[PDB]
């Protein structure tokens, strides 16, 4: 807004409005230009394009096409049955994107209404709606802020900008100009929309409405609410596109041949006969090519990911997300409340006496000296502990007491033994607090205060008893310890129990002076307990990892360093140098760029972005709010369970015990899902290629078709339907974790598979085109149920060899996996059915179709998958 770089005063006349009193005609003037302050969402959800474009799809093209044929060609039922599954394909995507929205009513909850306004010159409230530049907003400690804009007036307020920096901690606000350009986070001049003012009073202007202020640019990149394609939904369009070709080319060329046949025929041939041959003949083809049970049967392998997901309290929402996290490469992380669990722990403590590396076990253990700061710093502290247990208060306060309860002491039996009532002033200048001690019959006034500014007014030190004040090794030592905790990044604080009044009425500003500080403790928002092991196993699976913050860049500097995600020696960027940074030399950078620190919620979106377009697919994790557009943006979103309901609803995965573990295990689950679906798609598509061959030959020979309509269908959306969710099922291999991420460039059956797929595909149709011959000798009627038969069983053996393109059904464990038998015989099963005497004629099996025609069609598919078992060990080939 560059207002933080303006004056104070200076900018009501820029407002054009007072600063005392806005008319009601302002109001209304101001109102018809710059709106209300509100926010809505700007989503038509017709659901008409929706129906629609799964006809952008070129897998469901063809089978409208086909199916329009079958009607006019008598064949009713054949035709009903692909516009059922065609309804059953449409409803699956359209649902799996509408869910796939942002919750703009979610950020909507944080609009915070009902804001103390000066108008017509009296003080009155009204909804935050109604608000609009120029006006005078009123802040106390307690309500949240309407909208953004500029503090002419600070009453020593500090709000909580936890929704744009990352940080719940207040911040001090000054009402002084900065003549300067900084970043977002420091705007120490101005406030924002939907913080709490923490503490003290203030007034001031609003530059903006709900529009175009920083939660406004936060819904506006949420409004765009593009998730690029999947790998696999990329892969698979990608290939339904060739896949769909093959149909408008065999089309013709049965349309030719058929032709072709009328000119060498005696007396020439029957001209209608020929038409519909290549008709019956287009739809035979156009049916068996696409697997129409592939989207039923990819979202139940789907199905299978988030319920192994559910065991380690991982939700997902939305089922494509799961193989996304398989093929990622690069992992972008949030800092506060993701890599770390937002609570202020101490590391390490300094006291003039005892300075142990770990802090001691329990206080009826060390028994070092006097413990005065530990019992001091648990009076000068003002956070509460719930009978539930939940924080509450400054959360560098909390510090104080939580890592006292984790030393085996309570938190009240040290509070309840003191009693102090103090004045408990502000902290506008100094960052001072005083306090009424009472111990034993002397008296005490303990102040907390900046190391660097609470030592200014010291005048006494002291170790193992009161040694008064000191000027070499005191003053030196101080510094050399803060500095080296400065560089750690360390928040430290000084306390000194300072009884320098005693039995006065009241503790007065001038008696603050002679001030006798006890010692010094160094906290830090650490890591959580198991990020340091999921940074090892990503790089030695092959994923570059992130870190993206929104904090000071000394803490976000220091942390990762011990992680490791950066070198030794590595240096981050601040959010000013990404707002100046133009995109020609940030992909040249991108790949040096290892932490950011203190970027906006555009610079996340805008990292997320970078790496899309260089080649990488990502995926990011946050917990506030400022993450969602990352997580809209980025291809899979994973939010934290402490996180906010925004970036819940804003995100594909939600994980609910803040286990960051769980996130490299996803990687490995991901990566198992797709290979999977690749040798289940594989199993489907090499029996339909088998299916076409055995057509084609019939044409080229003049046979009738091997196969007819509704056979073709119930072989593919009933029969195989349980064998490839069988081979779905199938164990993860160990070499999976340390294989490098799968490149979102290469085919679905890229890596030995496409070899695996034409040899089976073909070993298939080869045996059914030699069971047609018999039945063609014996009769037309025959052929066509020898080779359906053939078929049929062919494609249900295959499960064996199709287990594994590298390995063969015997010593990879042939019962191993349950569900591949249990296809195997479920599909003997529905082959059965076929053969009954009331399903005999529905299928076109001839009234003479005996035991002995079946031995012979069946052990042609026998084999088959025989001949598949073999090829299998024949080379050296198949491996990536
Ligand atoms: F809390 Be994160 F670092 F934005
Ligand atoms: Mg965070």
């Amino acid at each position: 807004a560059e207002i933080y770089r303006k004056s104070a005063a200076e900018t009501f006349t820029q407002l054009e409005a007072t600063e005392k009193g806005l008319t009601t005609s302002e109001v209304t003037k101001r109102q018809e230009k710059y709106g209300f302050n509100e926010l809505k969402n700007k989503k038509k959800d017709p659901l008409w394009k929706l129906f629609l474009e799964t006809f952008k799809d070129p897998m469901v093209i063809v089978l409208v096409i086909a199916a329009l044929v079958q009607l006019v060609l008598g064949e009713v039922v054949e035709s009903l049955i692909i516009f059922l599954v065609l309804i059953v394909n449409s409803i699956i995507s359209v649902v799996q994107t509408r869910k796939a929205e942002s919750s703009l009513d979610a950020l909507r909850e944080m609009s915070a209404p009902v804001a103390k306004v000066i108008r017509d010159g009296s003080k009155q409230s009204i909804h935050a709606r109604e608000l609009v530049p120029g006006d005078v907003v009123i802040l106390d400690a307690g309500d949240f802020v309407p909208a953004d804009g500029r503090l002419f007036e600070s009453g020593s307020l500090k709000i909580d900008e936890g929704m744009l920096t990352g940080e719940s901690e207040a911040v001090e606000k000054y009402i002084d100009t900065i003549p300067d350009e900084v970043g977002l986070g420091d705007r120490v001049n101005m406030v924002f929309s939907g913080s709490l003012v923490v503490y003290g009073r203030g007034m001031f202007v609003v530059t903006g409405t709900a529009s175009e202020t920083e939660i406004g640019k936060i819904a506006g990149l949420l409004e765009t609410a593009e998730a690029k394609q999947t790998p696999l939904q990329r892969k698979l369009e990608s290939f339904s596109k060739k896949l769909g070709l093959g149909i408008l080319a065999l089309c013709v060329l049965i349309f030719a041949v058929e032709a072709g046949r009328v000119l060498l025929g005696d007396n020439s041939a029957d001209m209608a006969t020929a038409i519909l041959n290549a008709f019956m003949f287009a739809v035979a083809v156009a049916v068996a090519a696409i697997p129409e049970a592939l989207s039923s049967i990819v979202t139940i392998v789907l199905a299978v990911g988030t319920n192994k997901m559910a065991k380690q309290h991982a939700i997902i929402r939305k089922l494509p997300a799961v193989e996304t996290l398989g093929s990622t490469s690069v992992i972008c992380t949030d800092k506060t409340g993701t890599l770390t669990q937002n609570k202020m722990t101490v590391v390490d403590y300094y006291l003039p006496d005892g300075t142990k590396e770990n802090f001691p076990e329990s206080p009826e253990n060390w028994s070092e000296g006097e413990r005065r700061l530990i019992h001091i710093a648990v009076l000068c502290n003002d956070s509460n502990i719930n009978s539930e247990g939940k924080e509450l208060g400054d959360p560098t306060e909390v510090a104080l007491i939580a890592f006292s309860n984790k030393n085996n002491q309570d938190y009240n039996e040290i509070r309840e033994k003191f009693i102090r009532e103090g004045e408990i002033p502000f902290d506008s200048d100094r960052k001072l607090m005083s306090t009424l001690h009472t111990f034993n019959e002397n008296k005490a006034m303990l102040t907390k205060g900046g190391p660097d500014v609470m030592f200014a007014r010291c005048s006494y030190v002291f170790l193992d008893g009161e040694e008064k004040p000191m000027t070499e090794e005191i003053l030196a030592k101080l510094k050399e310890t803060n500095e080296e905790f400065s560089n750690q990044a360390l928040r430290v604080l000084a306390y000194g129990y300072k009884r320098m009044p005693a039995d006065t009425t009241e503790l007065k500003l001038e008696d603050e002076q002679d001030i006798v500080l006890v010692g010094l403790t160094a906290m830090i928002d650490p890591p959580r307990e198991a990020v340091y092991a999921s940074i090892e196993e990503s790089k030695k699976a092959g994923i570059r990892t992130v870190m993206i913050t929104g904090d000071h860049k000394t803490t976000a500097q220091a942390i990762g360093r011990d992680i490791g995600l950066m070198d030794a020696d590595d240096i981050a960027l601040t959010g000013q140098e990404l707002d100046a940074m133009p995109e020609e030399e940030l992909d040249k950078k991108l790949e040096h760029i290892a932490v950011y620190a203190r970027v906006s919620p555009e610079n996340k979106i805008r990292i997320v972005k970078a790496w899309q377009k260089k080649g990488k697919i990502t995926a990011m994790t946050g917990d506030g709010v400022n993450d969602a557009p990352a997580l809209k943006q980025a291809d899979i979103g994973v939010a934290m369970g402490s996180g906010t309901d925004v970036a819940k609803d804003s995100a594909a995965m939600i994980l609910t015990d803040d286990n960051f573990v769980s996130i490299v295990d996803a990687v490995g689950v991901g990566r198992t899902v797709f290979d999977n679906i690749k040798k289940s798609i594989a199993y489907l598509f090499a029996g339909n290629l088998g299916a076409i061959i055995a057509i084609l030959f019939a044409l080229v020979l003049d046979w009738i078709n091997p196969f007819t309509a509704l056979q073709l269908l119930f072989i593919n959306l009933v029969n195989d339907s349980l064998p490839a969710i069988a081979l779905g099922m199938e164990k993860a291999e160990p070499d999976v974790m340390k294989r490098k991420p799968r490149d979102i460039n290469e085919g679905i059956f890229a890596g030995g598979t496409m070899r695996a797929v034409i040899s089976r595909g073909v070993l298939i149709g080869i045996a059914v085109i030699i069971s047609q011959y018999i039945g063609m000798q014996i009769s037309p009627e025959m052929s066509v149920a020898m080779a359906f038969t053939t078929l049929i069983l062919a494609r249900t053996l295959q499960t064996f060899a199709a287990r594994s393109n590298v390995q063969t059904a015997f010593g990879a464990g042939f019962f191993s996996n349950k569900y591949v038998i249990g296809a195997v015989l479920l599909c003997f099963v529905l082959y059965g059915i076929t053969v009954l005497p009331g399903a005999r004629e529905i299928f076109s099996i001839p009234a003479s179709f005996g035991l002995h025609e079946w031995s012979i069609a069946a052990g042609l598919a026998l084999a088959a998958v025989v001949m598949m078992e073999i090829i299998k060990v024949v080379q050296n080939k198949f491996f990536k």
